[PDB]
């Protein structure tokens, strides 16, 4: 039960999931969602990394926002974008003790979930983030995309590419996801499907198309298929919890596969 | 000498010069000094697409902060991620008005350098900058990179990669770059000199590292060798107008490849 106090073997390996995407993807209605389908069965605490956000849907162990916030930095004369990147430069002196404070928590928990900045850039390009990613204990990176995005074949090599662009930039596996699938029709959801997980089939189709874009696609798809194995792809609704089981069985297998 | 009023002949292609980059990184500091630069000798116009910002460097020809903030829309409630976003929605419903009139501008100068939101993923990610770059003739793409993040080597296999993301993406020759050169020591320099310009030391010295990431950039690189000539890195200072001159040249040698 969610009221239950669930124990952890203190030391008993957590499974850490991180939650990557671009501004609005979903990454903090997952975080809480996901966490309070987790909660039934497991002890969770979770990591807001975002010093940006006004309302949480969950109640934070940790909270960058403590420190900073966008808000505050903004009210210094900064502009929004400016005061992003200031406020973690800022965090930056905290840094061993937030770490710290993560690897505390890997400990206490069965599950510890991490909501990073609004901005995946933030996460990505920013010393703090890629420092958190190296220092913790095979995190499982989650990346949501926004299926709008999703019109042309090319699409779907690009977010593909991306996902594993994350994996090689934050030194951690990364599974692709798509958020908002409660959105879509029957029929939008398994044309997604045709074209977002079977990477031989994409590339494929990519080879049929004699441009210039095609030729690029067709070639960075065809890269990749050699630079990474199959993987499995998540289809998630963060609001009506589609796709958590497969996500929570993923989880598990990468923990299974992690310390062997 | 601002005051000159440089003649553009109609009937001419303009170069459209795009700068994009993560936040922090000095696309509005690069196109405010390079069009100062240009200015010298063309008749330079100036598009901004980004939201945010508070005071720019250059005068804008285009401006979309005339129709709206991010801080605008922060008053009504919204963080200022929630806003950012929000701000791109509501342009995108004036995305004609603005393509037209950025396609008007290019009709009438040599130069237009375009500074994009000052988050990457916004112009990446959102419909606003994808279909705004489908629609103009052969705009050039510099991509630009904080020196910082060059810590080690699988960086800098992950900017030739992102930069070839970009260029797939936006449909438009990308260029990458370091800005901020100014701040790097003589030996910093010819590091990450090294590491771009041979290619074949970056794979040795990929293939060197054992974790279980080290061999995936090994793979890739080596990989890219192959089917996707690396292209030169250009190093810039927006401050000190370092590499000027080289961008000036890669720009018209576009230009005139693509006429
Ligand atoms: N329909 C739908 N909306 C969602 C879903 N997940 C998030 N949203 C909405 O998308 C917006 C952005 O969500 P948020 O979690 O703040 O995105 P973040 O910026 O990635 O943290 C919010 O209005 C959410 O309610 C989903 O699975 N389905
Ligand atoms: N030292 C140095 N600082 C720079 C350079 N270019 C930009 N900056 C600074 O970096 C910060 C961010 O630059 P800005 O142009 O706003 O970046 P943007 O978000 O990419 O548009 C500002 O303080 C600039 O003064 C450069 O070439 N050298
Ligand atoms: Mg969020
Ligand atoms: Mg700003
Ligand atoms: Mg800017």
């Amino acid at each position: 039960m969610r009221g239950s106090h669930h124990h952890h073997h203190h030391g008993m390996a957590s499974m850490i999931v991180v939650f990557v995407g671009t501004a609005g993807s979903g990454k903090t209605t997952l975080t809480g969602e996901f966490g309070r389908y987790l909660e039934d069965n497991y002890k969770v605490a979770y990591v807001n990394l975002d010093t940006g956000v006004k309302e949480l849907p969950y109640e934070p162990s940790i909270d960058v926002r403590e420190f900073v916030t966008v808000e505050e930095i903004m009210r210094e004369g900064y502009g929004p974008n400016g005061a992003i990147v200031e406020s973690y430069d800022r965090l930056m002196e905290k840094f061993n003790e937030y770490l710290n404070k993560i690897l505390r928590l890997e400990k206490e928990n069965d599950y510890v979930l991490i909501d990073t900045p609004g901005q995946m850039e933030t996460f990505l390009f920013h010393e703090f983030g890629v420092r958190l990613m190296e220092n913790l204990p095979y995190p499982l990176v989650v990346y949501i995309s926004d299926p709008e995005i999703l019109k042309k074949p090319n699409d779907y090599c690009f977010v593909r590419f991306f996902a594993l662009l994350i994996d090689l930039r934050l030194g951690a596996t990364t599974i692709p996801a798509l958020n908002k699938v409660d959105l879509l029709s029957e029929e939008e959801k398994e044309r997604h499907r045709k074209y977002f997980e079977d990477i031989d089939y994409l590339t494929a189709r990519l080879k049929l198309d004699p441009s210039m874009q095609g030729l690029m696609a067709y070639k960075m798809c065809s890269m990749m298929t050699e630079v990474l194995p199959p993987v499995r792809v998540l289809y998630l609704s963060a609001k009506t919890r589609e796709g958590f089981e497969d996500l929570e069985t993923l989880a598990y297998e990468h923990y299974c596969t992690c310390g062997d």
